[PDB]
């Protein structure tokens, strides 16, 4: 992706999109009994922190495309996975708009705490001001999609969430686009099915675990990934996305049935116009994390990607015998022969991505089920039950969450969602974590699960 045209929102009519400048997120009561390093994102140009311009950092991201016509590599891939995904009779037809708004197995009701983006956020409209969960009323917003139609700016936002030293003094903080309410529930409709059917098949055949539960899916990944692991990083994945590969993905998405007029849509994921603030810009390529069906799209994406660099470095390769599973960037794959990773990550810089060894490793090529990580997550067998695999969180990560709240008055569905996934390190582990939450008299006032529970209801869960 790269920014084609930037200029001040004023010479266009657009008005100053005024948010938010100071994080949400404030030590928690938690934050000096545990140990961590990590800080609130940089929000604006003046924090003292930056050792960096923040607004070339946030951008930094946009590294440029790659032009080139889907090649020989791209088509096969494309060829191979449309074949996985055609076992799976996704219906192109467009889901009924209660469905697509309020609802339906496979696809959770459209959330009302986001931005409603543009013009509603220009107007003081909220996504609830349109919405309500219960009645399930359609007429205002058939009335704002009537009004104001769609292929509408997307707005940025940057993302409130904990950082690293390194990335809070770089100004290396997220960005997340909003989709209008228009766009989003557009899209919803017309690719509601597809949404639907990925979300019930996470596994090999969809090439994606959006939607999965690790509690669950974690047993399954390595039945279905046999043979020698493959992963590595991607830096800046979404940005690093040339037109081409949204080309591979319409013309897969014209595999499965979509007329050209429904792949549509990819276009204002590609060629996407933008708010920031008191600037508006339009970037070539790019997927704009935070529109709808963008996790699902990057993974697509990715199942075409892999599949390319692996057929052109190893003709010969026999992708019937490939398996990945991919989260937007993340993936986990396996090959029944070692598979040189720093070859497929020279073949992926030619097509304008930037492949690391997995994990911040020294060099590629040194991936196992004991260092392997996927959504951050190790992966350990159970002591007792060896077909049973416990997903992994790292209680380094879990420290650097609990220390801080974006609202204390939450403390009880935080932590209990942080023992969910303590409680997997072990019993060791999870009896020292519950102590010294206990050592705060917060920590007494909250109902907090045994680990024998913990245990019982995972054991049970299968």
């Amino acid at each position: 992706g790269e920014i084609e045209f930037i200029e001040s929102s004023k010479d266009a009519g657009f008005p100053v999109i005024n948010t938010p400048s100071k994080t949400k997120l404030e030590p928690s009561v938690f934050h000096q009994v545990f140990e961590g390093n990590k800080e609130p994102a940089v929000l604006r140009s003046g924090d003292p922190r930056l050792k960096a311009n923040f607004e070339e950092a946030i951008f930094s991201k946009y590294i440029g495309n790659v032009n080139t016509h889907v090649d020989e590599y791209m088509l096969e891939a494309v060829d191979h996975y449309a074949g996985q995904l055609a076992t799976l009779d996704i219906s192109t037809e467009p889901m009924k708009l209660e469905d697509a708004v309020y609802g339906t197995e496979g696809l959770e009701a459209l959330d009302l705490t986001t931005s409603a983006g543009y013009p509603y956020v220009a107007l003081g409209i909220k996504k609830r001001d349109i919405l309500s969960k219960k009645t399930k009323d359609l007429t205002k917003l058939k009335e704002c999609m009537d009004k104001y139609g769609l292929n509408l700016p997307m707005v940025t936002y940057v993302k409130d969430e904990l950082r690293s030293i390194e990335k809070v003094a770089k100004g290396k903080s997220r960005l997340i686009e909003a989709s209008s309410l228009n766009d989003s529930v557009a899209m919803r409709q017309t690719f509601g099915n597809l949404y639907k059917t990925f979300h019930l098949n996470p596994g090999v055949v969809t090439g994606s675990a959006v939607g999965c539960d690790p509690d669950l899916f974690w047993s399954k990944i390595p039945v279905m990934l046999d043979g020698h692991l493959i992963a590595f990083d991607y830096s800046g994945y979404d940005a690093s996305l040339s037109p081409v590969w949204f080309a591979c993905l319409k013309m897969i998405l014209e595999k499965l049935g979509y007329t050209h007029k429904e792949t549509n849509y990819i276009d204002y994921l590609c060629n996407s116009h933008h708010l920031y603030r008191d600037k508006h810009y339009f970037v070539r390529g790019g997927m704009p994390s935070g529109c709808s069906g963008t996790s699902i799209f990057n993974s697509m994406i990715n199942n075409i990607i892999i599949r390319t660099l692996m057929l052109k470095v190893y003709k010969g390769i026999d992708l019937d015998q490939f398996r990945m599973i991919a989260y937007g960037d993340d993936v986990i794959a396996s090959y029944p022969w070692p598979i040189d990773g720093s070859l497929l990550a020279e073949a992926g810089k030619g097509y304008g991505l930037i492949m690391t060894p997995a994990d911040k490793g020294e060099c590629f090529n040194e991936v196992t089920w004991t260092n392997v990580t996927f959504l951050k997550r190790y992966f350990r067998a159970d002591e007792q039950y060896p077909f049973l695999v416990h997903p992994v969180m790292p209680m380094k990560d879990i420290h650097e969450s609990i220390r801080w709240t974006k609202d204390p008055k939450n403390t009880q569905d935080h932590v209990r969602s942080l023992c969910l996934l303590a409680w997997h390190n072990g019993e060791h582990e999870y009896e020292e974590f519950i102590r010294k939450i206990r050592s705060v008299p917060v920590g007494r006032c909250l109902t907090l699960p045994a680990f024998s529970t913990l245990r019982r209801k995972w054991l049970d869960s299968f």
